[PDB]
């Protein structure tokens, strides 16, 4: 059927029994009443008990061993639907497949039921989800630490062709993967004052909030490890939040719980911006509070909580702990770790700033100035009283090393402290993260040494050993095993399965970049991808297109840098060739660009409504036939990606030179059989790098262009006078001709490319439309296109989060990967 | 080890393996890190899998044959704990405890674990969860609809002697018993207004809020039934509850899905009394609506959705359907029923309204004024503007129906209308029963004549025919099996098990009144079961008491009804006598009082205060020594019944007469081997009536002699100024004897006691003391109080509410019971 694993004849018996159990003690229903839903619950059930044996002996293992722990801080973790993803690490697809089957089900239908666990918006938590699996399957013991919000990022819906948001309720139906652990629910204090007596300073008169545990497990590939996905959540303690006596209501009193338990309630749908609320910021503190709890009463059981020098010595903290900063999210972490070392375990100040420095790291994840963290100074003193003093004390220490190092350099210090004068004071959360951890990491080349180079680089000067770079990458096992059997088998056929694991292995697929059989296989593999992608459209959205046009999709969430406006331009320039030579030849096209706008973001939400506005026009125009459609997917998520990105001829990777940080769609689409048309921009550069240029479409600025035209001043009058094609689009999106019944519609938008494009978009008008001709071109020969992605797919081995991981792990963390099975998952029961 | 069953050898090892699966795959823990709280889970788990196959067959057994359904409306159902009660009607308690053994771990102390299901205040909400488990065993097809409140009654704490109130938060850690059903969630309507069109009246532009069900398996005794108890929880529509667009933020509209969410988080904590809230009226019609559309789907289907006449003929609705009606907090559903009926169905008015009255019967606790339903016209006219109509139609052709019968008689008119004029309009929501029901019912024989006597004289003159009585009564398994084993093997010994289905039988108990061997054992399990109660009192409340003195207890709901204050004057009465002649023998006491008070109710929180205040003076005193202790038995509830009850020499049931509609505790009290000392009011006079007004301690007034007082007026001054001992105490409390540093904190009281006391404390006060004196002298002679002991035990089969459900079923339900064991609980999967 496919290398999912073997049918045993015993394990599939196994599974049917167990696949019944379920259905009538756990789900209590019959068959006569089940429903493709209960269904599904009675096979996530059952696949679940598969890992939980392994579960309890990975964690007893660590508890055993005792190694050095890597906890990964993180607002975000978008993590999909887990039941294929656990059936692929387990090796059960196949057995359940079979199982199902003889049991008369489709196990394909049950999968989709499943919800996604949305707990993130984009890039970021996508990329805390890829780091998770492969930290499982390097057996590394480490943990993932977050929020369980109740409410995911919200699901979208087109309503004449606007976005609409609806909360998006995961939780309804239950999940059947985490594991709640009210046991170890830990207190978290907010507001309150400090009091300074004799012997430290002690936070006083505090609000408590608890936080109670969930655990995910977390398996790693085929290795019989299984680590953990701790999230916690909001609850409010039953005595205060209705013990604060005299007057009030007693009803209301309980009703006004849920004030405290608001802070777990929704995840903030801001991809790449910074919105300064107070419930974020509770967030935030919450997760580092209660996570950092965990981690310390884990430290003081290890070898210590035994004998060791025997006086709990933090000095050996680091050489246990090693937490890393997924952006500035949790960097309170940072004076959190401070105040208790401090305040509570009563260290001198310079032993404890040691040890904090010595266990944290901090990961950078973007360049634009709205998007990095600046928190008002009014609401940390408010809310963190005791943390504002300790930033505050942490700022001049440090600056008193910065004017140690630079004498008389009075502007450097103002520049690089972490306290920003101005209309309000504020708190530069990046500053805070710089100093005190070992380490600050771009994800890509070019952003890491942009990061030295312009917004961080007084602080290179300073300590240059701290800055590196780990450039990002995909799981290969949901995002190529997963996502796209049919493509992971024939390259299995050919090279073994020893690739999943080790992805550099691609490259031996470079050899067969002339084999006859192997074209017409990849090639046969991404034309069944295109025609189940169209079949799924009519499916579930109603409206046909053509599966022998080029696949040209854009998937990721809407922004100004990613400038999903420039490829509008160009599907507009597209539709506008063809009305001038209709009886002419071109390369059919389906252009499909999906993605979630933030519910605030105006210029975002107005792309959408362009998008949509162009299909409106273009798929309905007879002289234009099958030739250009223009679809806007909708509700783009995890699961929605695991169905396009194997369809896709040709992906978008088109931001402004400097502005995409990495990206990762980029790379899942590269390694799915996808050409990329894109700008030297992010990972874009080293993905090149590795397939050659010339198997690369790339075109436009490169960052030294963009400054020179920054230099001499951006005036979009001058390309909108020189372009009559792009003059012509303009003055079609001016009069109406894309919006009858409102003609002035869009004129935010052409107010804003002409008058205030921050990202040039017309800059790179010209080079993108020429070469968007070359991939059309290309496109019309059938073999050497396939061969060219054949170059793409065998070069993206280095792409892997696994060679990421490994790299975190031996130049930051300081331990090493083993690819060891864990001793079985075998019974036992001590 | 008693008749707890047998521990058979198959099944006790079955148990054992089936525990350790749970606690491995269910709990996801190893036996080296479980606590007391896994172990309780792994056996709750382990025997609710004994029940779910019966519950499978049971409800398919039901759509299977469609006999007439019994629903049993109620906001109230105090449950308490599930495990035992679960084990006891399985037959599963010796296996259990064995097994659990044989695994090294104490059966009772994890019985002790779980959280009570305290979603009930008192006398109501326990009669709903008896009633549930008699119908269970006598085999109805009943079905328990009400509110899964996340939070219950509250737990009550006493500092300083005050009550402090605390969330009861009994979902913290999971509810294994419940089964979430969110693919049977329904809609609610609020709010909107009313459009008559054409063929019609349509409720428009209303709010909606999802009831979602959650469903408890009820076990009937050893025969194999287990029927539901259906809980709905309130939650948002995503859409709306999001979707009314045009600005207010995201993340606040997420935020404010608690508002609708509201509805089922917390129980009112009123006993009889009537608190106008808009959100109780919510919850009220939230358990209404969403229970009659589940009503009516099942209906739909039957075998009329199948065939018979063919057309949705509700003829024989009331052949299928039967609806009862605990108070009148579902007394919505009558004009519900209506609404569904003539708006959506399309019925005539009087077809619809022949309909409602042949389907629903109601069922009234009380007749103080304060504790009947008057809701304010305005409320429904803005909540419920369609069922104010419905209930002004009602309220017309009712109305005529009485001018009809009683011509000219006008204050009758008024005196009957469903619509109270005054300061503001209100409506009667007994008054909307009466109407609406083909029965309506007291507790108790003399309250159900006091109904036809007074508050429902002009209802039962124009249709005598609905009033009836059905005297309450309790469960024998839960109020004697299970919290009392020792006196049911005893019983067992000489009479054999069939009685516990069958209390009738207790009666052959009489013959062993002589017995010297039976005396001895009635008399031994009493001085285990009050050793066992004064050790877990030293246990879990520490500070001691004498086992050998008289335990006097008074358990119920703080009242000014209810005379906890009467109790006080008689232990001050006793501590007096003791001071005044300290070397005289008296027989030694343990009074125990317990209780909760609404938290508004200032007068109830007095009382408690009050007889804290009393213990800290008394059982200080060394000159009082052990012969006088003054206990306040706090956060009393079902699982803290279930210690006192069995231990109690004598029940304190002295409500003023004519105020205690019937009372269940004194008959679980009876049932354990307690004598009473009460007044002739509710349930007392059939008691008494039952084993013989000499093995009674009576006291009081009588009805008649109360209402004597009331024409005469009662003056408590005169009470004051001939009896000198009562004269003492009032000096005591008004001179700050038992206050201290507080010395007029006791004026409410005193000032109440003399001014206004609407139950006349004082005027039972010399006949109270006079009785008490008489249970001492007895008490003297243990042989002749066990043997009065046995006369009442073996006299109280009347009071089983088997005999009460039996009579329902009859005379209104129009079913018969029957004890046929149903057919095995063997495996089985169609
Ligand atoms: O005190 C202990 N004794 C024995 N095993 C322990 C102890 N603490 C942790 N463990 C094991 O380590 C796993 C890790 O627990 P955690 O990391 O503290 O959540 C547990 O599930 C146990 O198997
Ligand atoms: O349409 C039906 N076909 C077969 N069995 C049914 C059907 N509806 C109800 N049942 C059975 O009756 C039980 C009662 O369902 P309910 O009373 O509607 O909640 C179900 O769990 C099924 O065993
Ligand atoms: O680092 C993970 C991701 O974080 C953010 O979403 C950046 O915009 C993106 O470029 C990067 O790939
Ligand atoms: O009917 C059940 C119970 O309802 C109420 O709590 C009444 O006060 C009580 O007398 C009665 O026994
Ligand atoms: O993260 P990028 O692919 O939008
Ligand atoms: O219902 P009663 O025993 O307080």
């Amino acid at each position: 059927i496919s290398v999912r694993g073997l049918a045993g004849v015993e394990n599939v018996t196994e599974l049917k029994k167990n696949f019944n159990r379920h259905l009538h003690f756990t789900l209590v229903k019959d068959r006569n009443v089940a429903t493709p839903r209960d269904y599904y619950f009675a096979l996530a059930h059952t696949v679940r008990d598969h890992l939980v044996g392994r579960w309890i002996r990975t964690q007893q293992h660590y508890y055993e061993k005792d190694p050095k722990r890597i906890y990964y801080l993180s607002l975000e973790f978008y993590m999909g639907r887990t039941l294929q993803n656990t059936m692929v690490n387990l090796a059960l697809e196949n057995a359940c497949d079979e199982a199902t089957y003889q049991l008369g089900l489709d196990m394909e239908e049950l999968e989709e039921i499943e919800e996604d666990a949305g707990l993130g918006n984009g890039g970021l938590g996508r990329l805390a989800a890829c780091f998770l699996d492969s930290m499982a399957t390097l057996g590394l013991a480490a943990y993932g630490y977050g929020i369980r919000y109740e409410f995911g990022i919200f699901n979208q819906k087109i309503c004449g062709g606007w976005q609409m948001e609806e909360a998006d309720d995961w939780l309804r139906y239950g999940n059947p993967w985490e594991k709640a652990r009210p046991e170890f629910t830990l207190p978290v204090h907010f507001y309150g004052r400090v009091e300074h007596t004799s012997q430290g300073a002690k936070w006083v008169d505090t609000q408590v909030v608890l936080a109670m545990p969930y655990d995910t497990p977390v398996p790693g590939y085929r290795n019989n490890v299984v680590n953990t996905m701790r999230l916690w959540s909001a609850k409010a303690p039953n005595d205060f939040n209705l013990k604060d006596f005299n007057v009030g209501g007693y009803i209301q009193a309980v009703l006004d719980r849920n004030l405290a338990e608001n802070i777990s309630r929704v995840l903030y749908p801001n991809d790449n911006f910074f919105e300064g609320k107070e419930l974020r910021l509770k967030q935030e503190y919450f997760v580092v509070a209660a996570t950092l709890q965990d981690i310390i009463r884990r430290f003081k059981s290890s070898k210590f909580g035994c004998r060791d020098p025997v006086r709990t010595n933090f000095d050996a903290f680091p050489d246990k702990v090693a937490i890393q900063l997924n952006d500035t999210h949790p960097s309170l972490a940072i004076p959190e770790l401070m105040r208790v070392l401090v305040d509570l375990e009563r260290l001198d100040w310079d032993k404890a700033w040691e040890v904090t420095v010595k266990t944290c790291a901090y990961t950078n994840h973007t360049v634009i100035p709205e998007a990095l963290e600046r928190w008002p100074v009014h609401l940390l003193e408010t809310l963190l009283p005791r943390h504002l003093q300790i930033i505050y004390e942490i700022n001049q220490r440090f600056l008193n090393r910065v004017a140690a190092a630079f004498p008389g350099d009075v502007d450097r210090l103002r520049r690089m402290s972490l306290v920003e004068e101005g209309a309000v004071k504020r708190i530069n959360m990046a500053h805070l993260c710089i100093a005190g951890s070992h380490a600050v990491n771009g994800v890509a080349r070019i952003h890491s040494e942009i990061l030295k180079k312009t917004i961080f680089k007084d602080f290179y000067e300073l300590e240059p050993h701290k800055f590196q770079n780990k450039t990002n990458g995909i799981t290969p096992r949901r995002w190529l095993v997963l996502c796209n059997p049919g493509l992971a088998e024939i390259i299995a056929e050919r090279i073994g399965e020893e690739y999943i694991s080790d992805l550099d292995q691609l490259r031996k697929l470079l050899s067969y970049v002339d084999d006859e059989a192997f074209i017409r296989d990849v090639a046969k593999v991404k034309q069944e991808n295109k025609l189940k992608f169209a079949a799924y459209l009519e499916r579930e959205y109603k409206v046909h297109i053509n599966p022998n046009s080029l696949f040209d999709v854009q998937v990721k969430r809407i922004h100004e840098y990613k400038r999903q406006l420039l490829n509008c331009l160009h599907v507009i320039t597209l539709y506008n060739r063809i009305k001038k030579e209709p009886n002419k030849f071109v390369v059919p096209r389906t252009v499909m660009i999906g993605g979630k706008a933030a519910p605030g973001y105006h210029m975002a939400k107005m792309i959408i409504k362009l998008i949509t506005a162009i299909g409106d026009v273009v798929n309905h125009d007879p002289v234009v036939g099958d030739r250009l459609r223009v679809i806007f997917l909708e509700n783009y998520r995890v699961s929605l990606a695991e169905k396009v990105i194997p369809a896709a001829d040709l992906s978008e990777q088109i931001s402004t030179a400097g502005t995409e940080a990495s990206g990762t769609g980029n790379m899942k689409f590269m390694l799915n059989g996808a050409l990329t048309i894109g700008t030297m921009d992010g990972a874009n550069v080293e993905m090149a790098e590795e397939a050659g240029e010339e198997n690369f479409f790339i075109f436009g600025m490169r960052v030294e262009d963009v400054d020179r035209l920054d230099q001499r001043g951006y005036n979009a009058q001058e390309y909108y006078d020189r372009i009559p094609e792009l003059r012509q689009i303009i003055e079609q999106l001016s009069s109406g001709f894309f919006s009858p019944k409102q003609p002035d519609l869009f004129k935010d938008i052409v107010n804003m490319l002409m008058h205030h494009d921050r990202f040039k978009v017309f800059a790179d008008y010209e080079e993108y439309v020429k070469c968007q001709e070359r991939v059309s071109a290309l496109y019309k020969n059938p073999r050497e296109w396939t061969r060219m992605v054949i170059r793409n797919i065998a070069t993206s081995g280095k792409f892997s989060s696994d060679r990421t991981i490994a790299q975190y792990a031996r130049e930051i963390w300081g331990v090493e990967p083993s690819r060891q099975r864990l001793p079985a998952p075998d019974e036992k029961i001590p």
